[PDB]
DNA sequence: ATTATGACGCT
DNA sequence: AGCGTCAT
């Protein structure tokens, strides 16, 4: 009872860009805004591959992995941008930089986790406790939360999406003890308000609009994050977990969307998080290993103690590109040249992280894989990284992976390369 | 012939 | 260190 640590002690929000690249492309091309609109990869191959839809587009059945082609049946008047070729590539740089634009605006509010390109997670702890000071008691305001939805209301004793919205908020904000500073549904509240601000700053400072998750953890800011999307926050409360796990399907809880989560399904004979409650933490950590066995006994009871970890950049650098069917590289001046294609872009990004971010990459890793292994890597290699030089980098890629090829002549590379990948890592301050 | 990235766990 | 998983 009174000792049930039950995971509230922390404020953490999940901020997730909608449609980015899509909105980026947008931002760009005024005459792509309020449409049905898709950014895609390359375009010789069945139009291209989609990589983000806008939300006019998904109504007509469009998404991520769909061929252009395809997706123009299904919607003959879908908008399309494509992303940059350089060095006979896609190159991201563009998504990157308007990624690092909104960054910086999040992390004038908090200490952010940078996720990925378009989201990043905030502890909004400290921050929740100072506004609770300045506020001195004073309830919160509807109309400071004017996009938040709560999870779970309205309840109980209402045809229009925003009334139902503001009556779910009426119930939560009349519920609210404004009295204790250390409520953690307060503190929720107070976190969602902030949140409000920083996606106000960030939509009239890019422009871009984006969604947001509010609960205790990472993983419940997560999954609120996605209830209401487009442009819309959502609080989940600890007392909303029951309720909204009694029916929420395993592979929904991020890390459980695949072979894990299809082996607690399988295992326990279950459906959903909200029956692992029944199970002791010592059967979770029997079928699914210690770690795992406890991660699952506290996060279907709504608790998890990842911490948001102060990261604003990416940890590595990295360059790939596929070369599917017959594109596959068969010759070693074709290996070769393109180990210099993704080289210089390398060597162009790093150039670039130095002289902003006052470190230095140390390792380079090179993965291929070769034709007919179904695995996304068939071979990676580390070596020294020791100058930013497109050369010696593509020079010593090709020399940890030369002893692959199993042909025989000098010229000839078998079996062919269909996937190359360098990355640089393990950075050091310079 | 999804592709181009990341992060992170395991041994 | 090199490989596998998860994401998207
Ligand atoms: N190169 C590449 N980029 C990708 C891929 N998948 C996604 N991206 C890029 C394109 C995406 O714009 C961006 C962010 O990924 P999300 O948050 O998963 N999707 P979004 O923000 O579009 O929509 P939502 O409103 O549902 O959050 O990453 C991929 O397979 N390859
Ligand atoms: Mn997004
Ligand atoms: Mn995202």
């Amino acid at each position: 009872g009174p000792h049930m640590a039950t995971g509230q002690d922390r404020v953490v929000a999940l901020v997730d860009m909608d449609c980015f690249f899509v909105q980026v492309e947008q931002r760009q091309n005024p005459h792509l805004r309020n449409k049905p609109c898709a950014v895609v990869q390359y375009k010789s191959w069945k139009g291209g591959g989609i990589i983000a839809v806008s939300y006019e587009a998904r109504a007509f059945g469009v998404t991520r992995s769909m061929w252009a082609d395809d997706a123009k049946k299904l919607c003959p008047d879908l908008l399309l941008a494509q992303v940059r070729e350089s060095r006979g590539k896609a190159n991201l740089t563009k998504y990157r930089e308007a990624s690092v634009e909104v960054m910086e605006i999040m992390s004038r509010f908090a200490v952010i986790e940078r996720a990925s390109i378009d989201e990043a997670y905030v502890d909004l702890t400290s921050a929740v406790q100072e506004r609770l000071q300045k506020l001195q008691g004073q309830p919160i305001s509807a109309d400071l939360l004017p996009s938040t939805y709560i999870e779970g209301l309205p309840q109980g004793p209402t045809v229009q999406k925003e009334g139902m919205r503001k009556q779910g908020l009426f119930q939560w904000l009349d519920s609210l003890q404004i009295d204790n500073l250390t409520s953690p549904d307060l503190q929720l509240t107070v976190g969602a308000v902030i949140v409000e601000e920083m996606r106000a700053a960030i939509e009239r400072e890019t422009g871009f609009q984006c969604s947001a998750g509010i609960s205790h953890n990472k993983v419940l800011a997560k999954l609120a994050c996605g209830l209401n999307k487009p442009n819309r926050q959502t609080l989940v409360s600890h007392g909303s977990v029951p309720q909204l796990f009694s029916q929420m399907p395993i592979r929904k809880i991020r890390s459980l969307g695949g072979k894990l989560g299809a082996s607690v399904i399988e295992i326990l004979g279950i459906e959903y998080m909200g029956e692992l409650t029944q199970f002791t933490e010592s059967q979770l950590q029997s079928h699914f290993g210690e770690k795992n066995g406890s991660w699952l006994y506290a996060m279907c009871r709504g608790i998890e103690h990842d911490p948001v970890k102060p990261r604003q950049l990416p940890k590595t650098i990295g360059c790939s590109k596929n070369f599917p069917g017959k594109t596959a590289l068969a010759t070693r001046e074709q290996v070769q040249w393109w180990l210099l294609q993704l080289a210089q872009e390398l060597e162009e990004r790093l150039t670039k992280d130095r002289n902003d971010n006052d470190r230095v990459a140390t390792q380079l890793v090179v993965s291929i894989r070769v034709q007919g292994d179904k695995r996304l890597s068939s071979l990676r290699r580390c070596c020294a990284l020791t100058r930013y030089d497109a050369h010696k980098m593509s020079h010593d890629a090709f020399t940890v992976i030369k002893n692959c090829n199993t042909s025989g002549i000098q010229t000839e590379w078998s079996p062919p390369l269909t996937m190359l990948f360098l990355c640089a890592t393990k950075f050091s301050a310079s």
